[PDB]
């Protein structure tokens, strides 16, 4: 039913068009930390805990 | 009655005059045409139709 067919004298019969689309992405930030004291390092039995 | 006679004395008698006429003509334009298609030539049984 939807085939493009011409005739003997054909003009302005079969017009077509085009389309484009877009994609996107984003970035985020992460992080974490820990704390300690001087006594914890100095008086601990295990050196090199750091 | 209207002959140009003179007398021995002469004088300002028997004066005449002249005239001219003008004629004219103009031009015009004509034309005609015809149309055809490609399949009318390609698929017709008789070559040399044009």
């Amino acid at each position: 039913s939807k085939l493009p067919l011409l005739t003997e004298n054909g003009g302005r019969v079969n017009r077509v068009g085009f389309t484009r689309i877009a994609r996107e992405g984003s970035i985020h930030k992460f992080g974490f930390f820990y704390e300690f004291t001087q006594e914890s390092i100095d008086f601990d039995s295990d050196d090199g805990l750091m």
